[PDB]
């Protein structure tokens, strides 16, 4: 069940953003959204794919453990912040694409397909090359599917050891307050065109008191200056919902 | 740890606030610790609420705590603090130092199992005399700052005599600050104000994961006035900031 909440529209209009926010209290059996249609529309995951990629990396033994350090070979990487040794949490938090490209290569297409089928992850379409299907290939996932996936992860219900799910959940912590804890991941496929915008994501969950809130935000983006809106729009909504 | 050195230049942070205390700070890769006071780094104090770290691990390990999603329900009876008068998660109970929640956990673990695990953990003087529900706050248990960092490093490495899963659960419950560069896991402790001539103790212990390095720390100080309590964070925070670790 997905219910439309019209009051959330104001955050989108004020910024002239075409986007969707899906928010679910307790569980994904009853989510709310600004846009029913877009809630289930499927977009490139981009770096939000680091969440299942990290779990799969761990499950297959490609990532040896929680403490593995991904060493930089000294060769140029697309962003300077990726040019350094990284922990799993570090590689996730700076969205170190080439670290995860190599994890994916080692996982391989057969195992990647299998796990995306186990995880019910989007259209499960990994075509486009093993090291780029989430960024420029055919893989698509909706805000609703993101939230279902994240809930399973939260409950340790994915087809993966509890251990590996905890390892990844810790790597996803992005805000700690006395009141609440935020686990989240951003994604950004690029700017595309005016006529064919890229997509920007912020997905995760918030634990406040004894409650949990699963969230997925996405927006069309054709200009990188608009990127911070992927956090300020959903944060504003959750602030006024009294969540963060 | 592999080594320890006294760095008396940190004393400035203690002097500024007229605080008698110790900071221990250890770099994981090099296994080396520094402290402002070698003598106090080895002195053993009441762990107070810092005992909620091992207690949480033991509660989980013995099955007393069911999983990381257990809600500790408030029965409705008045508690010593308003902030405890509510249902609490594991991280919740830990973060507001809900004594009654952890006293009940300890009662259910019991002395024999509690004694076993503190031996396994090499936790302090391993003395649980005083009552199963108050040894850590007003009984006979004592732990040094050096032992705190050893204990915490074992936890970080999932090397404690407990399942990886349970240590993982407690680690995430201990997260107190997340930045894109560093993650801080920590726990406070406060035994009381004691007296003028016999002060209480206040703690802040934890570790910081910065880039590919990890820093284990343990702070304690004498305290005879609750107004001084914030110093248990600001003093070691200032030291770690000046070391370039946090902030």
């Amino acid at each position: 069940s997905i219910t439309e909440n019209t009051s959330w529209n104001k955050e989108f209009s004020a910024e002239a953003v075409n986007g969707v926010f899906v928010l679910c209290k307790s569980s994904s059996k009853s989510c709310a959204t600004n846009d029913l249609a877009r809630a289930s529309k499927e977009y490139l995951p981009a770096s939000t794919f680091k969440i299942p990629n990290a779990i799969i990396g761990l499950e297959t033994g490609v990532i040896k453990n929680e403490h593995q350090v991904f060493k930089w070979d000294g060769k140029p990487r697309a962003m300077k912040q990726w040019e350094r040794d990284l922990t799993l949490r570090g590689a996730i938090q700076v969205s170190a694409v080439p670290v995860f490209q190599q994890i994916a290569r080692e996982v391989g297409e057969v195992r990647m397909q299998k796990y995306l089928k186990k995880f019910s992850y989007g259209n499960q379409n990994i075509s486009g090359g093993i090291d780029k299907f989430a960024l420029e290939g055919q893989l698509r996932i909706s805000a609703v599917n993101q939230v279902e996936f994240l809930e399973s992860l939260y409950l340790n219900k994915l087809s993966a050891s509890k251990e590996n799910q905890l390892i990844v959940k810790e790597a996803l912590v992005t805000e700690a307050a006395p009141e609440y804890l935020v686990h989240s991941k951003t994604g950004f496929s690029g700017v595309g065109t005016e006529s064919n915008p890229g997509v920007a994501w912020w997905v995760g969950w918030v634990e406040k008191e004894t409650e949990v809130y699963f969230f997925a935000f996405n927006m069309d983006i054709d200009n990188e200056s608009k990127l911070p809106l992927r956090k300020s729009i959903p944060t504003k909504i959750m602030e006024s919902e009294g969540i963060i």
